[PDB]
């Protein structure tokens, strides 16, 4: 009566969802984009490209990382719900591995 | 100008790190391939140091 998720669940307490940033998907995203920030930033890197270069990719990159995406909060904790029901009535039942 | 000389840098670091096999390649292959030709051949190898 066990299935294993690749990514954590977290249950919802409200049945009103809304967006907001806390869990691991979101927090991949932000990682990734202030990796290639401080990338970009690097000494050996910025006087390769020009000024104004370097503020559209920096402007990219926040807009990018400030998105408003409700799939991460949906992998979180609504898509769980919808494979465990799922998952009973089913021609093939789970075949996992830890 | 700014711009320009940053354009210059660009290039330049584009072009130190560019990905092409050929300094490999006569490094480690080239005098194989010559050492093979050069037994056989219309006219010896006639070298000086």
């Amino acid at each position: 009566e066990v299935l294993l998720l690749p990514i954590d669940h977290q249950p919802a307490n409200v049945t009103t969802p809304t967006l907001d940033f806390t869990n691991e998907l979101t927090n991949w995203r932000a990682r990734v984009c202030e990796l290639m920030k401080n990338l970009v930033d690097n000494q050996r890197y910025q006087p390769g490209w020009t000024q104004s270069l370097v503020s559209s990719m920096r402007g990219t990159l926040g807009k990018l990382k400030l998105i408003k995406s409700m799939t991460p909060m949906y992998l979180q904790q609504l898509a769980p719900v919808e494979l465990a029901v799922i998952a009973p009535m089913l021609p093939f039942p789970p075949f996992q591995v830890p």
